[PDB]
DNA sequence: CATTAGA
DNA sequence: TCTAATG
Protein backbone atom coordinates (compact mmCIF):
# COMPACT_ATOMS: atom_id res chain seq x y z
CA UNK A 1 0.00 0.00 0.00
CA UNK A 2 3.00 2.18 0.42
CA UNK A 3 5.86 -0.07 1.22
CA UNK A 4 5.83 -1.31 -2.24
CA UNK A 5 4.33 1.80 -3.88
CA UNK A 6 7.02 3.06 -6.26
CA UNK A 7 7.31 -0.44 -7.48
CA UNK A 8 3.75 -0.69 -8.31
CA UNK A 9 3.35 2.75 -9.88
CA UNK A 10 6.50 2.52 -12.02
CA UNK A 11 5.27 -0.95 -13.03
CA UNK A 12 1.87 0.39 -13.97
CA UNK A 13 3.40 3.19 -15.73
CA UNK A 14 5.34 0.46 -17.45
CA UNK A 15 2.20 -1.54 -18.01
CA UNK A 16 0.06 1.24 -19.35
CA UNK A 17 2.54 2.29 -21.89
CA UNK A 18 2.85 -1.10 -23.67
CA UNK A 19 -0.85 -1.18 -23.78
CA UNK A 20 -1.48 2.20 -25.38
CA UNK A 21 1.57 3.40 -27.27
CA UNK A 22 2.60 -0.10 -28.26
CA UNK A 23 0.27 -2.89 -28.98
CA UNK A 24 2.01 -5.15 -26.43
CA UNK A 25 -1.07 -6.77 -24.87
CA UNK A 26 1.03 -9.45 -23.20
CA UNK A 27 3.87 -7.23 -21.95
CA UNK A 28 1.21 -5.16 -20.69
CA UNK A 29 -0.60 -8.01 -19.05
CA UNK A 30 2.81 -9.05 -17.76
CA UNK A 31 3.47 -5.72 -16.02
CA UNK A 32 0.11 -5.87 -14.37
CA UNK A 33 0.20 -9.20 -12.58
CA UNK A 34 3.64 -8.46 -11.27
CA UNK A 35 2.48 -4.92 -10.34
CA UNK A 36 -0.27 -6.84 -8.65
CA UNK A 37 1.63 -9.48 -6.75
CA UNK A 38 4.36 -7.02 -5.91
CA UNK A 39 1.59 -5.11 -4.29
CA UNK A 40 0.52 -7.89 -1.90
CA UNK A 41 3.98 -8.64 -0.64
CA UNK A 42 4.09 -7.69 2.94
CA UNK A 43 7.75 -6.64 3.00
CA UNK A 44 10.07 -4.02 1.49
CA UNK A 45 11.40 -5.22 -1.73
CA UNK A 46 15.06 -4.80 -1.30
CA UNK A 47 16.14 -6.16 -4.53
CA UNK A 48 15.24 -7.55 -7.88
CA UNK A 49 16.42 -10.86 -6.89
CA UNK A 50 13.96 -10.57 -3.97
CA UNK A 51 11.19 -9.45 -6.12
CA UNK A 52 11.96 -12.10 -8.69
CA UNK A 53 11.10 -14.78 -6.20
CA UNK A 54 7.67 -13.81 -6.96
CA UNK A 55 5.14 -15.15 -9.33
CA UNK A 56 5.09 -13.27 -12.62
CA UNK A 57 8.28 -11.87 -11.70
CA UNK A 58 10.84 -12.42 -14.21
CA UNK A 59 14.26 -11.33 -15.20
CA UNK A 60 12.79 -8.58 -17.19
CA UNK A 61 11.05 -6.69 -14.43
CA UNK A 62 13.50 -7.74 -11.68
CA UNK A 63 15.98 -5.98 -13.81
CA UNK A 64 13.69 -3.09 -13.74
CA UNK A 65 13.30 -3.13 -10.06
CA UNK A 66 16.99 -2.86 -9.27
CA UNK A 67 17.54 0.18 -11.46
CA UNK A 68 14.61 1.94 -9.79
CA UNK A 69 15.74 0.71 -6.42
CA UNK A 70 19.28 1.84 -6.91
CA UNK A 71 18.54 5.14 -8.70
CA UNK A 72 15.25 6.93 -7.98
CA UNK A 73 14.26 6.57 -11.58
CA UNK A 74 14.12 4.44 -14.69
CA UNK A 75 15.48 5.44 -18.09
CA UNK A 76 12.83 3.62 -19.99
CA UNK A 77 10.41 5.38 -17.91
CA UNK A 78 12.22 8.72 -18.39
CA UNK A 79 12.49 8.16 -22.19
CA UNK A 80 8.74 7.42 -22.74
CA UNK A 81 7.82 10.27 -20.38
CA UNK A 82 9.75 12.32 -22.78
CA UNK A 83 8.50 10.70 -26.18
CA UNK A 84 6.29 13.10 -28.03
CA UNK A 85 4.49 10.43 -29.93
CA UNK A 86 3.70 8.42 -26.98
CA UNK A 87 2.81 11.62 -25.15
CA UNK A 88 0.56 12.29 -27.99
CA UNK A 89 -1.30 9.10 -27.71
CA UNK A 90 -2.01 9.60 -24.03
CA UNK A 91 -3.36 12.97 -24.86
CA UNK A 92 -5.54 12.21 -27.79
CA UNK A 93 -6.95 9.59 -25.49
CA UNK A 94 -8.82 12.04 -23.22
CA UNK A 95 -11.07 12.67 -26.06
CA UNK A 96 -14.20 10.89 -25.46
CA UNK A 97 -14.38 8.51 -28.33
CA UNK A 98 -10.76 8.34 -28.86
CA UNK A 99 -9.15 5.14 -27.93
CA UNK A 100 -5.68 3.73 -28.28
CA UNK A 101 -6.39 2.41 -31.77
CA UNK A 102 -7.66 5.78 -32.99
CA UNK A 103 -4.94 7.67 -31.05
CA UNK A 104 -2.33 5.83 -32.87
CA UNK A 105 -4.16 6.25 -36.10
CA UNK A 106 -4.49 10.08 -35.79
CA UNK A 107 -0.91 10.19 -34.69
CA UNK A 108 0.39 8.50 -37.59
CA UNK A 109 -1.75 10.86 -39.71
CA UNK A 110 -0.11 13.71 -37.94
CA UNK A 111 -2.99 14.77 -35.68
CA UNK A 112 -1.29 15.21 -32.33
CA UNK A 113 -3.11 18.12 -30.89
CA UNK A 114 -6.44 19.52 -29.95
CA UNK A 115 -6.23 21.95 -32.80
CA UNK A 116 -5.14 19.17 -35.16
CA UNK A 117 -8.31 17.54 -34.18
CA UNK A 118 -10.36 20.61 -35.09
CA UNK A 119 -8.75 21.19 -38.44
CA UNK A 120 -9.85 17.65 -39.20
CA UNK A 121 -13.18 17.28 -37.55
CA UNK A 122 -14.00 15.31 -40.73
CA UNK A 123 -11.69 12.48 -39.78
CA UNK A 124 -13.70 12.07 -36.57
CA UNK A 125 -16.93 10.31 -35.92
CA UNK A 126 -20.03 11.86 -34.19
CA UNK A 127 -18.98 10.48 -30.81
CA UNK A 128 -15.58 12.19 -31.16
CA UNK A 129 -17.11 15.09 -32.71
CA UNK A 130 -18.93 15.69 -29.48
CA UNK A 131 -16.16 14.57 -27.34
CA UNK A 132 -14.16 17.19 -29.07
CA UNK A 133 -16.75 19.78 -28.75
CA UNK A 134 -17.14 19.34 -25.03
CA UNK A 135 -13.64 18.27 -24.06
CA UNK A 136 -13.26 20.97 -21.37
CA UNK A 137 -16.70 20.37 -19.77
CA UNK A 138 -16.19 16.62 -20.08
CA UNK A 139 -13.08 16.90 -18.07
CA UNK A 140 -14.86 18.96 -15.28
CA UNK A 141 -16.37 17.43 -12.16
CA UNK A 142 -20.01 17.60 -11.21
CA UNK A 143 -20.85 19.54 -8.01
CA UNK A 144 -23.44 17.50 -6.11
CA UNK A 145 -25.19 20.78 -5.72
CA UNK A 146 -25.79 20.36 -9.52
CA UNK A 147 -26.32 16.61 -9.08
CA UNK A 148 -29.23 17.50 -7.03
CA UNK A 149 -30.46 20.02 -9.55
CA UNK A 150 -30.20 17.66 -12.40
CA UNK A 151 -31.63 14.71 -10.51
CA UNK A 152 -34.54 16.82 -9.66
CA UNK A 153 -35.40 17.53 -13.31
CA UNK A 154 -34.79 14.01 -14.41
CA UNK A 155 -37.14 12.53 -11.91
CA UNK A 156 -39.69 15.11 -13.07
CA UNK A 157 -40.11 14.25 -16.65
CA UNK A 158 -39.69 10.47 -15.82
CA UNK A 159 -42.74 10.95 -13.70
CA UNK A 160 -44.32 13.17 -16.26
CA UNK A 161 -44.26 10.74 -19.11
CA UNK A 162 -45.55 7.84 -17.10
CA UNK A 163 -45.97 7.75 -13.39
CA UNK A 164 -45.17 3.99 -13.58
CA UNK A 165 -41.49 4.70 -13.90
CA UNK A 166 -38.67 4.11 -11.36
CA UNK A 167 -35.44 6.07 -11.76
CA UNK A 168 -32.54 6.11 -9.43
CA UNK A 169 -29.46 8.05 -9.76
CA UNK A 170 -26.79 5.51 -8.80
CA UNK A 171 -22.96 5.73 -8.17
CA UNK A 172 -20.89 7.92 -5.79
CA UNK A 173 -23.73 10.50 -6.03
CA UNK A 174 -26.04 8.09 -4.49
CA UNK A 175 -23.26 7.50 -1.97
CA UNK A 176 -23.09 11.13 -0.79
CA UNK A 177 -19.94 12.20 -2.73
CA UNK A 178 -19.16 15.94 -2.77
CA UNK A 179 -18.65 15.73 -6.54
CA UNK A 180 -19.25 13.37 -9.33
CA UNK A 181 -18.00 12.74 -12.88
CA UNK A 182 -21.15 11.92 -14.84
CA UNK A 183 -24.63 11.20 -13.84
CA UNK A 184 -25.89 7.62 -13.95
CA UNK A 185 -29.60 6.96 -14.18
CA UNK A 186 -30.79 3.45 -13.57
CA UNK A 187 -34.14 2.84 -15.06
CA UNK A 188 -37.00 0.40 -14.93
CA UNK A 189 -40.62 -0.24 -15.32
CA UNK A 190 -43.03 -2.98 -14.22
CA UNK A 191 -44.06 -3.38 -17.72
CA UNK A 192 -40.49 -4.74 -18.35
CA UNK A 193 -38.70 -7.60 -16.88
CA UNK A 194 -36.56 -10.60 -17.50
CA UNK A 195 -38.95 -12.25 -20.06
CA UNK A 196 -41.49 -9.51 -21.15
CA UNK A 197 -39.86 -9.10 -24.50
CA UNK A 198 -38.86 -5.50 -24.19
CA UNK A 199 -40.54 -2.32 -24.97
CA UNK A 200 -37.68 -0.38 -26.43
CA UNK A 201 -40.02 2.54 -26.43
CA UNK A 202 -39.76 2.39 -22.65
CA UNK A 203 -36.30 3.94 -22.90
CA UNK A 204 -37.17 5.96 -25.91
CA UNK A 205 -40.11 7.70 -24.37
CA UNK A 206 -37.99 9.28 -21.68
CA UNK A 207 -35.04 10.27 -23.64
CA UNK A 208 -37.36 11.99 -25.87
CA UNK A 209 -38.79 13.63 -22.87
CA UNK A 210 -35.56 15.02 -21.53
CA UNK A 211 -34.75 16.39 -24.96
CA UNK A 212 -38.10 17.94 -25.50
CA UNK A 213 -37.34 20.07 -22.50
CA UNK A 214 -33.68 20.65 -23.27
CA UNK A 215 -32.09 18.56 -20.66
CA UNK A 216 -30.62 16.33 -23.26
CA UNK A 217 -28.59 17.99 -25.83
CA UNK A 218 -26.59 15.37 -27.66
CA UNK A 219 -26.70 11.69 -28.28
CA UNK A 220 -23.50 9.76 -28.10
CA UNK A 221 -25.32 6.60 -28.35
CA UNK A 222 -28.85 5.51 -28.26
CA UNK A 223 -29.76 1.88 -27.98
CA UNK A 224 -32.90 0.12 -26.96
CA UNK A 225 -31.68 -0.38 -23.38
CA UNK A 226 -28.85 1.95 -22.93
CA UNK A 227 -28.95 5.54 -23.87
CA UNK A 228 -25.48 7.35 -23.46
CA UNK A 229 -25.58 11.15 -23.76
CA UNK A 230 -24.71 14.73 -22.74
CA UNK A 231 -26.86 17.23 -20.62
CA UNK A 232 -26.97 20.81 -19.28
CA UNK A 233 -28.87 22.74 -16.69
CA UNK A 234 -30.78 25.67 -18.05
CA UNK A 235 -28.49 28.50 -17.82
CA UNK A 236 -30.35 30.79 -15.53
CA UNK A 237 -31.18 34.40 -15.81
CA UNK A 238 -27.93 34.86 -17.69
CA UNK A 239 -24.31 35.64 -16.94
CA UNK A 240 -23.90 31.96 -16.03
CA UNK A 241 -24.54 28.97 -18.26
CA UNK A 242 -23.95 25.34 -17.23
CA UNK A 243 -21.11 23.09 -18.39
CA UNK A 244 -21.99 20.19 -20.75
CA UNK A 245 -22.26 17.05 -18.84
CA UNK A 246 -22.22 13.35 -19.62
CA UNK A 247 -25.33 11.31 -18.91
CA UNK A 248 -26.40 7.61 -19.11
CA UNK A 249 -29.80 6.18 -18.65
CA UNK A 250 -30.46 2.49 -18.87
CA UNK A 251 -33.40 0.22 -19.02
CA UNK A 252 -33.81 -2.55 -16.64
CA UNK A 253 -36.26 -5.34 -16.18
CA UNK A 254 -38.19 -4.34 -13.00
CA UNK A 255 -37.18 -7.76 -11.83
CA UNK A 256 -33.62 -6.82 -11.83
CA UNK A 257 -33.41 -3.38 -10.33
CA UNK A 258 -32.22 -3.46 -6.71
CA UNK A 259 -29.27 -5.70 -7.33
CA UNK A 260 -28.28 -3.54 -10.24
CA UNK A 261 -29.09 -0.61 -8.22
CA UNK A 262 -27.17 -2.04 -5.28
CA UNK A 263 -24.34 -2.87 -7.46
CA UNK A 264 -23.98 0.29 -9.53
CA UNK A 265 -24.07 2.06 -6.18
CA UNK A 266 -20.66 0.57 -5.14
CA UNK A 267 -18.40 1.42 -3.69
CA UNK A 268 -16.26 -1.00 -5.67
CA UNK A 269 -15.09 -2.30 -2.33
CA UNK A 270 -18.50 -2.32 -0.56
CA UNK A 271 -19.67 -4.47 -3.30
CA UNK A 272 -16.81 -6.90 -3.36
CA UNK A 273 -17.02 -7.22 0.37
CA UNK A 274 -20.79 -7.66 0.60
CA UNK A 275 -20.53 -10.10 -2.26
CA UNK A 276 -17.75 -11.97 -0.54
CA UNK A 277 -20.17 -12.31 2.41
CA UNK A 278 -23.10 -13.60 0.39
CA UNK A 279 -20.81 -16.57 -0.45
CA UNK A 280 -20.42 -17.51 3.15
CA UNK A 281 -24.04 -16.72 3.74
CA UNK A 282 -24.73 -19.40 1.08
CA UNK A 283 -25.28 -17.03 -1.78
CA UNK A 284 -24.31 -15.46 -5.00
CA UNK A 285 -24.55 -11.87 -5.93
CA UNK A 286 -24.04 -10.34 -9.32
CA UNK A 287 -25.20 -7.24 -11.21
CA UNK A 288 -28.65 -8.76 -11.86
CA UNK A 289 -29.55 -11.13 -9.22
CA UNK A 290 -28.96 -13.18 -6.13
CA UNK A 291 -28.82 -16.96 -6.19
CA UNK A 292 -28.63 -19.60 -3.46
CA UNK A 293 -25.60 -21.81 -3.37
CA UNK A 294 -25.90 -25.56 -3.67
CA UNK A 295 -23.20 -27.64 -2.06
CA UNK A 296 -22.48 -29.65 -5.40
CA UNK A 297 -20.12 -26.74 -5.96
CA UNK A 298 -22.58 -24.34 -7.48
CA UNK A 299 -26.23 -23.66 -7.80
CA UNK A 300 -28.87 -21.40 -9.42
CA UNK A 301 -32.39 -20.03 -8.76
CA UNK A 302 -32.65 -16.19 -8.45
CA UNK A 303 -34.27 -15.17 -5.20
CA UNK A 304 -37.00 -12.57 -5.50
CA UNK A 305 -36.00 -8.89 -4.76
CA UNK A 306 -38.31 -5.85 -4.13
CA UNK A 307 -35.77 -3.71 -2.37
CA UNK A 308 -32.13 -2.98 -1.33
CA UNK A 309 -33.30 -4.63 1.84
CA UNK A 310 -34.23 -8.02 0.34
CA UNK A 311 -30.71 -8.53 -0.75
CA UNK A 312 -29.56 -7.45 2.72
CA UNK A 313 -32.04 -9.65 4.53
CA UNK A 314 -30.99 -12.43 2.33
CA UNK A 315 -27.32 -12.40 3.39
CA UNK A 316 -28.41 -11.45 6.89
CA UNK A 317 -26.59 -8.23 7.08
CA UNK A 318 -27.06 -4.77 8.41
CA UNK A 319 -28.87 -2.46 6.03
CA UNK A 320 -26.25 -0.03 5.01
CA UNK A 321 -27.41 3.37 4.00
CA UNK A 322 -25.89 4.22 0.73
CA UNK A 323 -24.09 6.98 2.63
CA UNK A 324 -21.99 4.43 4.40
CA UNK A 325 -21.59 2.02 1.50
CA UNK A 326 -18.12 3.30 1.23
CA UNK A 327 -16.59 -0.10 2.01
C1' DC B 1 -18.17 -7.46 -19.64
C1' DA B 2 -21.84 -5.98 -22.26
C1' DT B 3 -23.63 -2.55 -25.34
C1' DT B 4 -23.26 0.51 -29.34
C1' DA B 5 -21.17 2.48 -33.62
C1' DG B 6 -19.29 1.73 -37.75
C1' DA B 7 -17.34 0.39 -41.77
C1' DT C 1 -19.00 -9.37 -39.22
C1' DC C 2 -15.72 -7.79 -36.59
C1' DT C 3 -13.33 -4.15 -34.13
C1' DA C 4 -13.26 -0.25 -31.31
C1' DA C 5 -14.71 2.51 -27.30
C1' DT C 6 -17.53 3.38 -22.82
C1' DG C 7 -18.51 2.00 -18.47
NA1 LIG D 1 8.62 -16.21 -10.02
NA1 LIG E 1 -11.00 8.88 -24.07
ZN1 LIG F 1 -21.76 6.92 -16.93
Amino acid sequence: ETLNGGITDMLTELANFEKNVSQAIHKYNAYRKAASVIAKYPHKIKSGAEAKKLPGVGTKIAEKIDEFLATGKLRKLEKIRQDDTSSSINFLTRVSGIGPSAARKFVDEGIKTLEDLRKNEDKLNHHQRIGLKYFGDFEKRIPREEMLQMQDIVLNEVKKVDSEYIATVCGSFRRGAESSGDMDVLLTHPSFTSESTKQPKLLHQVVEQLQKVHFITDTLSKGETKFMGVCQLPSKNDEKEYPHRRIDIRLIPKDQYYCGVLYFTGSDIFNKNMRAHALEKGFTINEYTIRPLGVTGVAGEPLPVDSEKDIFDYIQWKYREPKDRSE
